[PDB]
């Protein structure tokens, strides 16, 4: 178990820190032989280095089995230029790592279906990973131009890019309750067939996990009138953005949202949440969504399902016994760090 | 006021009467003029003419100002040539009128936030309109097609096309609540740039409507924390589908939903709902849907916007006064119609 920790800024170290403190905690009671370094990333890296991901952390990137990233970014470094913005140095992170699949769980932990914008009865139970396909279709697809008279971009899709990311899907689901929705707009076009094609064939290979098949439109409403049935969805670009955006307000606080990047080189898992400045030291961000990422890795990269679970749990009985001030309570992070590592046992 | 009337299948006939039995309330007590006839379509159509949409009813649609229409198809005829299949009639019916916007509105009626599958507070208010550019983007798009290595498809639109859905978007935020929201991926495509571009330029002639831009991803969003601060949505035909159809499902009952479609020639107006083949002349199927249709005929093909609220209205103390069977109710098509007809006699 080897990670690369760049807890990037602002908040960005608390939360990693108290991430940390619990990783600490399970290869003390586990034996997980975790061996961990933290590299300078981002604001951080550009105050020292000039460069938000400056060459001694690529290589501690790659020399990693897991990337655990806190938030990056902040108003000291936005007054400054493209190149060796802190965004930048994050999508040269994703770049280098050829992450081609953004993993993003959206659960209502009980006693949390207060917090929902969906009824208690719609939000209880809700846990759907969102795998969206993170390099191909109409974002980066060509054809693409603008003029005086018309505009137009290409959704394209190639047979490749549609099977690593359903492998990664199937993998997923094997992990957690066993179903894959594919998502796409097959019942109009042509990418739709093919996309929906090329995952029924990667199913083959799959014949564990059940495999149904939505069209986006249908998509957007069985998500907020029966969130609750799905397991794993996996859809291209476009489609992934909004329905995992769609998803990520069905338990209603953004701040407890952690994600995960899977591809070819090393994952990476961090917190959706930002930098907030506003908050930065303090010791009141909730570590929450870090100490979730973490244990995203524990499951995604090294496949200690049973481990990332009893997290998951202690982290819910967490948030239930004594509750982070964004949710009305008022425990800090070392606070509440402390009360994670109780029901850690 | 001259509407052509196609009832079509299985329930369409029934809440169509409903529809016509207000409209009739109401041309007597304010002398509206209305006259209609009732023309043959959908698989009514194709049982006594081997076509969907045939001359006299297609000729019959030309010369009303609007079109009062039921829901088509069924069992019976869901497997026919495309050329004579029900939704190619209705296809065909919007591009002989070259209708392109299809407006699409989710109200969440006080006191029946209890449908709502979001919380009270959330829902509360809730009564946005979608406009959904129909003719263009993605689905119809060029250049498309598949190989065996990789498929394609183009999200293209003109100015005329981004022009004229916003036109329809602002005129219809006149009669509400004077707000749009334009509705794009302009900080990560071209479509949405020009998009953007587009519709603020249109805007410079609507001055008097509140405008604001929102990213699709972000406007799904919205719709499930904050429906309620919307009025009108104006966006291209695949995000328009998606967000309509997100917007269904806010206020819990989808058979309550009517729809329009505007353009060129006759703006139609018709209940979102099938024609469920299963209640039909049962005397229970819900006219709800079909009386708002009617009322959106009211608002955007005569201008008569306070005559539309009182149909709204009336409507709205019927639902919560005498439930339909599909609300928990017992109130048939009858009772319910007679329950919208003696609340619009306060008068
Ligand atoms: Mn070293
Ligand atoms: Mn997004
Ligand atoms: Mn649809």
């Amino acid at each position: 178990m080897k990670v690369a920790v760049l807890p990037g800024d602002g908040i960005g170290p608390e939360v990693t820190e108290a991430a940390l403190k619990v990783l600490r905690a399970l290869d003390e009671a586990e034996g997980l032989g975790l061996a961990y370094e933290v590299f300078p990333f981002g604001g951080a890296a550009i105050d020292a280095f000039g460069e938000p991901f400056p060459e001694p952390t690529r290589k501690g990137v790659e020399e990693a089995e897991a990337v655990l990233l806190g938030s990056v970014g902040g108003p000291k470094w936005d007054g400054l230029p493209r190149k060796i913005r802190p965004e930048t140095g994050l999508l040269s992170l994703r770049k280098s790592q050829d992450l081609f699949a953004n993993l993003r769980p959206a659960k209502v932990f009980p006693g949390l279906e207060r917090l929902s914008p969906l009824k208690e009865e719609i939000a209880r139970g809700v846990d759907v990973l969102i795998v969206r396909e993170l390099t191909g279709g109409i974002y980066f697809g060509e054809p693409r131009g603008m003029s005086e008279a018309e505009a137009w971009n290409t959704e394209r899709y190639s047979k490749p890019e549609v099977e690593r990311v359903a492998r990664v899907a199937f993998e997923a689901a094997r992990k957690r309750r066993k179903h894959v929705v594919s998502v796409d707009k097959a019942n109009v076009l042509e990418v739709g067939e093919f996309w929906r094609k090329t995952v029924e064939e990667v199913g083959r290979g799959y014949p564990d996990v059940a495999l149904e098949h939505q069209y986006v439109d249908a998509m957007a409403m069985h998500l907020v009138r029966s969130p609750a049935r799905f397991d794993v969805v996996v859809t291209g670009n476009i489609f992934g953005d909004i329905l995992s955006d769609l998803a990520s307000v069905l338990p209603g606080s953004l701040g407890l949202l952690p994600s995960a990047s899977l591809g070819r080189g090393t994952p990476v898992f961090e917190p959706v949440h930002g930098s907030a400045p506003d908050i930065a030291g303090k010791g009141i961000a909730n570590p929450t969504a870090a100490i979730l990422s973490a244990a995203m890795m524990l499951e995604h990269a090294f496949g200690l399902v049973e481990l990332a679970r009893k997290v998951e749990d202690a982290v819910a009985k967490a948030l239930l016994e004594t509750p982070p001030p964004d949710l009305g309570g008022s425990a800090g992070t070392e606070a509440f760090t402390a009360t994670v590592l109780r029901h850690l046992a």
